């Protein structure tokens, strides 16, 4: 269970491409849309839904149709420099204020 990678090099330069990430889908049944996927850093393992991101190596699975890319990746893996660079610190604030906030609501 690996630590997550805070560098700015990825984890995973073979799936650096867009492209590279796209491929590694095939046919996706799944309730996330594989292209939003891949433009958030994820490529897939080829077991159900699970995905990783190409640079801090970061995991996830099990996809309602309810969340976000962007948002997970921001979740799970704050440390990520991929995330950092593509989204800014500020969506990634507003993301973990929300996440934290949606959890009061609860209780
Ligand atoms: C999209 C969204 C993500 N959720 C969290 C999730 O997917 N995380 C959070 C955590 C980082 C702790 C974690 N650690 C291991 C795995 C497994 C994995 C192994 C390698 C790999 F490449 C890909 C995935 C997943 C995972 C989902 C809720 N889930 C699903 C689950 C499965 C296992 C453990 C915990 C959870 C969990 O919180 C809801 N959907
Ligand atoms: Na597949
Ligand atoms: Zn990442």
């Amino acid at each position: 269970m690996n630590f997550p990678n805070s560098t700015n090099l990825p984890r995973n330069p073979s799936m650096a491409d867009y492209e590279a990430r796209i491929f590694t889908f095939g046919t996706w049944i799944y309730s996330v849309n594989k292209e939003q996927l891949a433009r958030a850093g994820f490529y897939a393992l080829g077991e159900g839904d699970k995905v990783k991101c190409f640079h801090c190596g970061g995991g996830l699975t099990d996809w309602k149709p309810s969340e976000d890319p962007w948002e997970q990746h921001a979740k799970w893996y704050p440390g990520c420099k991929y995330l950092l660079e593509q989204k800014g610190q500020e969506y990634i604030n507003n993301i973990h204020l929300t996440h934290s906030l949606e959890e009061c609501l609860v209780r």
